[PDB]
RNA sequence: GCGAGCGUAGUUCAAUGGUAAAACAUCUCCUUGCCAAGGAGAAGAUACGGGUUCGAUUCCCGCCGCUCGCC
């Protein structure tokens, strides 16, 4: 009841069922049983989110007091086909709501767009109430919740946990689909929908005992989503066939002055602001002198609510000024007795002047008829009007909403605040009108205000409270952390890649200390600050002496907050998260790290070619000699090897399934734990190394072994079993991973034979690499390093003539390729590209068919006897590995006697069979720079 | 999967509302001949389709290819 024009706002209570979830009813925050509240409201009322805030202080809450914040997260789900955008909301660093606005469901887009509101109310209620463990909950006076869920909570766990008949469930789907099927062809929906209910339904309890392999999730998913993906059709015309019983959605002159233009919305994400704060300044900038206006300082500001522009001292009309201006040439328009055909008129018609005040001018040709224009000044805001709506159009971003209109947006937009001086500019954008009002702080004294003139709109915004300028909120952030973090002894650790997105969180900043327990710290410090940073934004605190971390964390609130409720909030959800990744870490050492492989063959890889336990069982077999062809020390392919089974075995752990960015770090933590060497442990880490755009790559010994042969394996196996990259579409990531193999070896130093390590590393696979299919990843490979190489300052023409056979190790090439520019613009190139070309082009074939024939049979020739010698004394340099300034001072001395045979000897035949000599003689001082550069493109030939 | 930027002789690049320029390559004529080099001349392009305007390579829409970020 989503789909059409049908408004239908309502709202209910629902429990909710997802078995997989089920753990005995012991960790205090997972439940197989937890009830929603579900509101719905279509079309979007307009105060949608200023209703919300009603409900909270409804239940009981102090929304003055408490730290409310929206936070974006976007929701989609495939199985169903819907989509949306919007926020969670985090009260006190605890997230309590989902808030979504719905665009996609089935799979045809809605029209008028619904609100989703979902609190839950087993998350709500601990933090209202002082508890951690659900079974403490008091449900009414007197009665608590666990003494009535606790044990539905603990037996219906062994239920869809171990004791579920997996074949009574197997065949219930078969036969729910195939129902639901059936009654799609009565034109009955809402039977044909609970059937699919019910047996979506019957796979969870079929994914939770674990029975669903690993390839049959795909074909479930399939057969399941196209049965919602036809209800919907149903459901949308069997209520048209009605008639839509509900209703339908239809529907002056004075000194410069200022000029500020600010677009309120609703919170933006971190990384829109930054995004949409500049092609709003340069898109204003072109259109204010496209139109011949004249300003000063321009300068833009943002927050995640409003983004300001600010123009000063803005002109009051155009510059009026009289400007040339030529039309077509007298060929086309003018005519002797005909000046006037279809042209001209055209020509004098747009610009109105009088058609016999043109003249002609030597414009090249002495052509083009032309004359004289006026500017039309305008005033200044009438022109404004024309060209600021295309202005806010203007902006892009990769996702984008629509609320009220087929406008697109990234947020929806509430109020435009546009003037100039102390006049409004008048215009109107999705059906909002701009005038001269501005919302500050929500929830204060300040929430409306006014702003008079243009001029003194800054200092009234920070009369408000905000901040607005984002450059002096870092610097309110970073210098109000330090004093706290001092007043402990430490400091804090802020990378700029955090401090870059908690600033785009606050719109006016206030910073509090929490301290967490001590019996915490012995855990692994990269898991407790991922947990502080990359899910709750916090800053963590080091001891500037003995530099290891503190039971401190640094938060930053938003507001006029209490700041003794919120940091008794947040000391109080780290307290529980860390309780969590501790419990998974006491199960994860349990266990030897050398048994936590054959878990793992339960990771799907690809479908035709299998899991990860296979292909790491694929790499073993070969790293013992990607080892040789690099050249690496005899003594250390012992110990790479035993390295090489441990691999990539952490990903099993329990720790990785929940944090999974730690993949490679808790696998060294472990393997040294263990009691390994530590080059062992060491190398246990790079294999994952480079994870991204920037990063460290592998510096030990036998950490380039394996992050080169794995590489290896997922190109040739990607690309010989069909998932081939032709497309602009980027599946299993087959750009980067062709990228990093080869910064791997030219920021390393290494000499390596990629046509040979691919024809052995091919030789594994379990479907037929044909040899055939491996030579488009020799050029796959070799255009990725040409754009590594262009892009180095360097020129296009030569990285692409040595790329022609120095393309195979990728080092040398990279080599070759910069050293080979700095000769060319040295006065000695002009002299041996063509000192080569003049025995090149003469041989453009004329049936040498004596192959070697360089000999004395029958030399009678005069600088013959001269031109073989030197050829001889430079080939015994010039070796097929050579540097290029061996040859740019080894060719020197061979150019003279050439132009010392050419001058003399008639090459071509006046004889029958010896004229072989004399073409010999040159094929061979042609052939001379095979391997080292293929001159015949370079230009100046 | 979505966005962003691009497409001009054979290769590299200037221009813009209305006679699309130059470099290297190609061709012909020269002759201390066949190669090279110095000289004159000639031919050669806006990926494709649609829209307004008198005229679009330029402004608008749609299709094809390429490069790059996220998934």
């Amino acid at each position: 009841r989503v789909l059409g024009p049908e408004p239908w706002n309502v709202a209910y209570v629902e429990p909710s069922i997802r078995p997989d979830d089920s753990r005995y009813g012991d960790n205090p925050n997972r439940l197989q049983r937890h009830t929603q509240f579900q509101v719905i409201l279509k079309p979007d009322p307009g105060n949608s989110q200023d209703l919300f805030l009603h409900s909270l202080s409804a239940l009981g809450i102090n929304v003055r007091e408490h730290d409310i914040r929206f936070v974006e997260d976007n929701w989609e789900s495939p199985v169903l086909g819907a989509w949306g955008l919007g926020w969670e909301v985090w009260m006190d660093g605890m997230e309590i709501t989902q808030f979504t606005y719905f665009q996609q469901s089935g799979s045809l887009p809605l029209l008028p767009v619904s609100v989703e509101i979902t609190y839950g109310l087993e998350r709500i209620l601990m933090s209202l109430q002082g508890v951690d463990h659900f079974k403490n909950i008091q449900y009414t006076k007197g009665i608590t919740y666990g003494e009535l869920f606790l044990e539905n909570e603990k037996e219906m766990s062994a239920y869809y946990l171990e004791h579920a008949n997996v074949d009574n469930i197997q065949k219930h789907f078969d036969d729910f689909e195939e129902e639901a099927r059936s009654l799609l062809s009565l034109w009955l929906p809402i039977p044909a929908y609970d059937h699919v209910l019910k047996a979506s339904h019957a796979f969870n309890i079929l994914d939770s005992r674990g029975f669903v392999g690993v390839t049959e999730r795909a074909r479930y998913f399939g057969r399941m989503r196209s049965l919602a993906r036809q209800c919907a059709q149903l459901w949308v015309k069997t209520r048209e066939n009605l008639g839509y019983p509900l209703g339908t959605y239809q529907e002056v002159v004075g000194q410069p002055r200022a000029f500020v233009l600010e677009i309120g919305t609703e919170e933006l994400p971190p990384h829109d602001v930054i995004e949409a704060t500049k092609q709003l300044e340069k898109s204003l900038i072109q259109i204010l002198e496209k139109r011949r206006l004249s300003h000063g300082k321009v300068r833009s500001y943002g927050t995640p609510r409003r983004l300001a522009v600010v123009v000063e001292n803005l002109n009051m009309k155009q510059m009026e000024e009289e400007i040339e201006l030529r039309g077509p040439p007298v060929a086309k328009a003018f005519d002797q007795e005909g000046r006037p055909t279809k042209a001209a008129e055209g020509f004098c018609r747009k610009n109105n002047v009088p058609i016999d005040s043109l003249y002609r001018r030597t414009d090249g040709k002495t052509e083009y008829i032309y004359a004289r224009v006026k500017e039309s000044a305008r005033f200044a805001d009438e022109v404004l009007t024309e060209d600021l709506p295309t202005i806010i159009s203007g902006i892009s971003f990769p996702k984008s909403m629509r609320w009220n209109s087929n406008i697109v947006f990234s947020r929806p937009i509430r109020w435009i605040f546009a003037l100039h001086g102390d006049l409004i500019v008048p215009f109107c954008f999705a059906g909002i009108s701009s005038g001269n009002q501005s919302c500050g702080l929500r929830n204060s004294s300040l929430a409306n205000f006014k702003v008079e003139a243009a001029e003194l709109y800054l200092h009234t915004l920070e009369k408000a409270g905000i901040l607005i300028d984002m450059q002096e909120r870092k610097q309110r952030i970073l210098h109000d952390s330090s004093i706290l973090a001092e007043g402990v002894g430490g400091d804090i650790i802020a990378p700029d890649s955090l401090v870059q997105e908690v600033i785009n969180l606050v719109e006016a900043p206030m910073p509090i200390i929490g301290r967490y327990d001590v019996s915490f710290l012995a855990l692994p410090k990269d898991v407790l600050i991922t947990v502080m940073q990359k899910h709750q934004k916090y800053f963590p605190v080091t001891s500037k002496t003995m530099g290891n971390l503190l039971p401190c964390f640094i938060t930053v609130a938003n507001g006029a907050i209490k700041e003794e409720v919120v940091r008794k909030g947040n000391e109080a959800v780290l307290r529980a998260r860390y309780e969590d990744a501790k419990f998974f870490y006491k199960m994860d050492t349990q266990k030897k790290l050398s048994e936590f492989r054959d878990q793992l063959s339960s990771i799907l890889f690809h479908e035709r070619l299998g899991t990860m336990l296979d292909k790491m069982k694929r790499v073993e077999n070969t790293v013992a000699e990607v080892a040789l062809l690099l050249g690496i020390n005899e003594k250390m392919i012992p110990a790479i090897k035993d390295a090489a089974a441990l691999a990539m075995s952490d990903l099993a752990t329990n720790i990785v399934t929940e944090f999974t960015s730690l993949a490679g770090i808790m696998a060294r933590h472990y393997a040294l734990r263990d009691g390994l060497s530590e080059q062992i442990a060491e190398a246990l880490f790079e294999i994952t190394l480079p994870r991204f755009s920037g990063d460290v790559f592998p510096k030990t010994d036998p950490g380039i072994v394996l992050a080169v042969t794995d590489r290896l394996d997922s190109l040739v196996g990607l690309f010989g079993a069909g998932c081939q990259p032709s497309s602009t579409n980027d599946p299993f990531g087959l750009r980067r991973i062709s990228y990093g193999l080869v910064q791997i070896l030219v920021e390393n130093k290494k000499n390596f034979d990629l046509t040979k390590a691919l024809t052995l590393v091919a030789e594994e696979q379990p479907i037929t690499i044909d040899s055939g299919v491996i030579d488009e990843v020799v050029q796959f490979v070799t255009r990725r390093l040409e754009q590594l190489l262009v892009d180095e300052g360097i020129n296009c023409e030569i990285v692409r003539s040595v790329l022609i056979e120095r393309a195979n190790c990728p080092y040398l090439a990279s080599q070759t390729a910069i050293e080979m520019e700095a000769f060319s613009r040295t006065e000695d190139f002009p002299k041996i590209v063509e000192a080569y070309s003049r025995p090149t082009r003469i041989i453009r074939g004329k049936e040498i068919g004596s192959a070697l024939e360089v000999d004395a049979s029958v030399f009678e020739k005069d600088e013959e006897r001269a031109l073989w010698s030197a050829y001889l004394e430079v080939a015994d340099k010039i070796h097929p590995g050579v540097d290029i300034k061996a040859f740019a001072d080894a060719s020197l001395e061979l150019l003279q006697p050439l132009e010392d045979f050419f001058t003399n000897v008639f090459v071509m035949a006046e004889d029958e069979k010896v004229r072989n000599n004399r073409l010999a003689l040159l094929t061979k001082v042609a052939s001379l720079p095979k391997g080292i550069a293929d001159l015949s493109v370079l230009p100046g030939f």
